[PDB]
This record gives C-alpha cells, structure tokens and sequence, in this order.
C-alpha cells in the first residue's frame, strides 16, 4: 500500500523503524490504546491491537504514512514507528498539554483562578489551527474533521503551541456509518453530495472557533445530528458563545457561508485572526467566570 502526498509518493520503507527495545511504556493516555513513551525522547505510543482484521493494519499502516509525510510546526511530528513487532506501534510527539476539547473544559476560567485564560489565548491556539489548515490546504490535503477533539496542545502554560494532532477521517478516505459521521463540523455540500474541497475544512474550521470561544462546549447546545442537519441546511447558524467578541464571531459567520465560493480561504482566516489579536476592545474582553 503506496501514499501519495504533494505528489510525491512513499512506502512502509519509507517509516523510520525504531528498535522495540528502545522503547518503554510508562502510563496510558486513553482510546486501540495511547500511551505516554520513552524511546531519552517523550513520546505518545499509538497502538494496533494484536486481534485486528487485515483492514486495521492496513488502515493503521496509512495513518503512519500519512503524519509521517507532514512537515508543519502545527501538526503532530511522528518520531517514528515500530511495525516489526507486536503489538504494532506509532510514535509520536507528546503534547504534554493533552487535547484542546479537555484543555478548554478544564482550564475555564473560575473563581479559583479567574484568569486561567484570557482572548488572547483563545486567538493564539485559533491562529495555530488556522496555520496547520493552511498547510493542507496549500498542500492540496483535506482534513474532513477539524475539531477540537482532534488539536493537541504543547504545554498546559501561556508559551502553548496547538496542533493538527489526528488524521483518522482522512485516512479513512484514502483507504463505517452515518452515525460516525462528524455531522456537526460538517458543510451542507459534505453531508449532502459528498463533495469535499479546501473549502470543507473551512467550514469546521468555524465550528472549531466556536469550540475554542465557547470553552469547549460541544457545538449546537441541545440539537441531535439530524436536527443539525436541517438546520444547517435551511440556513441555521449557532449563536455567538458567551461573551465572544463580534470580530470573532464574524470570522465564524464568514466560514459558515453557504456557498464554498464565500468562504474564506485561511490566508484570509489568518489575516482576519491576526486583525482580532491586534484589536484591544477584542483581547480586553473578560471571557466568563464558571
Ligand atoms: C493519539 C493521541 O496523541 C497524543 C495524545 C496526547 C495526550 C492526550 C490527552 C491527555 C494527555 C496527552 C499527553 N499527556 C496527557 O495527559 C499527547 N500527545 C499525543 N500525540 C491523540 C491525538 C489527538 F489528536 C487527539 C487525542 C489523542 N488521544 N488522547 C488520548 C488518546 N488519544
């Protein structure tokens, strides 16, 4: 099984294979199963568990080709992999700072700690997203799952870098259910016709901008998939999250235009990020106390 990335084309040769004796499992980090590594190099240990169909090692062996190809300080460096022994592994960079989904639950702003966060980290890790989409999307690659579940964080401090840190959709189209389907994230080309360009990834790219401002709420409060949908569909937009400055809100707004053709492409996402981060009636803007 061959990979095919900016037209140049690699192999499972091509993976850097680390010695198994390198490599020392210390802690697990969830779900197959992620561990925290060594190899001395921190790592995050992506496994393939020993009972699998000829299809999981297939799709496990393009998901290491694919984050091997990338080279972008916003998507998730692969340090390596070991396929010659079992369980089969995938080594990647550890971002200590976890998943940007449970980063924002937890670090929301509290009477404990009232400013854990503030605007301008909200436009640093968006800027960091938006950079790492403009690498694919430069690159000729569509993600097809733009989420915050999907970002990883560096560093839980201020100097936190976030990062494109899984590929699963994609590889899934290189080469399953509706109900699997991140309908939420999703444009009403995407879920209507299958149609997907630079252009989808804008779209989610919005609905991750809602995530990071809302601190980490799970997007459309209270509708289901289909409920999204049809709302989705006949125009329905969500709502500014708490607090959310109208510029900021103006950057979703413009990816979740209906027609791919008025929504920006993240050179303008970029430009219009840096413009918020410039803006002091924007960054001065407490976020909510919890
Ligand atoms: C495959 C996995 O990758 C990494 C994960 C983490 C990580 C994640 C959570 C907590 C903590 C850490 C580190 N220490 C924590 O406390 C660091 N670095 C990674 N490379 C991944 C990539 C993604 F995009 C999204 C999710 C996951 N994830 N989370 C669990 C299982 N799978």
């Amino acid at each position: 099984p061959n990979y095919c990335f900016a037209g140049k084309t690699s192999s499972i040769s091509d993976l850097k294979e680390v010695p198994r004796k390198n490599i020392t499992l210390i802690r697990g980090l969830g779900h197959g199963e992620v561990y925290e590594g060594q190899v001395p190099l921190q790592v995050a240990v992506k496994t393939l568990p020993e009972v699998c169909s000829e299809q999981d090692e297939l799709d496990f062996l393009m998901e290491a080709l694919i984050i091997s190809k990338f080279n972008h300080q916003n998507i998730v460096r692969c340090i390596g992999v070991s396929l010659q022994s079992l369980p089969r592994f995938i080594l990647l960079e550890l971002m200590a700072g976890g998943d940007l989904k449970s980063f924002l639950r937890e670090t929301r702003p509290r009477p404990s700690q009232p400013s854990s966060l503030a605007m301008l980290d909200l436009l640093h890790v968006a800027r960091d997203i938006a950079c790492g989409c403009q690498y694919l999307e430069e690159n000729h690659f569509i993600h097809r799952d733009i989420a915050a579940r999907n970002c990883l964080l560096t560093c839980p401090g201020p100097g936190r870098v976030a990062k494109i840190g899984d590929f699963g959709m994609a590889r899934d189209i290189y080469r399953g259910g509706c109900a699997m389907l991140p309908v939420k994230w999703m444009p009403p080309e995407a879920f209507m016709e299958g149609i997907f360009t630079s252009k989808t990834d804008t779209w989610s790219f919005g609905v991750l901008l809602w995530e990071i401002f809302s601190l980490g709420y799970m997007p459309y409060p209270s509708k289901s998939n289909q409920e999204v949908l049809e709302f989705v569909t006949s125009g329905g937009r969500m709502d500014p999250p708490k607090n959310c400055p109208g510029p900021v809100y103006r950057i979703m707004t413009q990816c979740w235009q209906h027609q791919p053709e008025d929504r920006p492409n993240f050179a303008i996402i970029l430009e219009r990020i840096e413009y918020c981060t410039q803006d002091p009636d924007v960054i001065n803007t407490a976020l909510p106390i919890e």
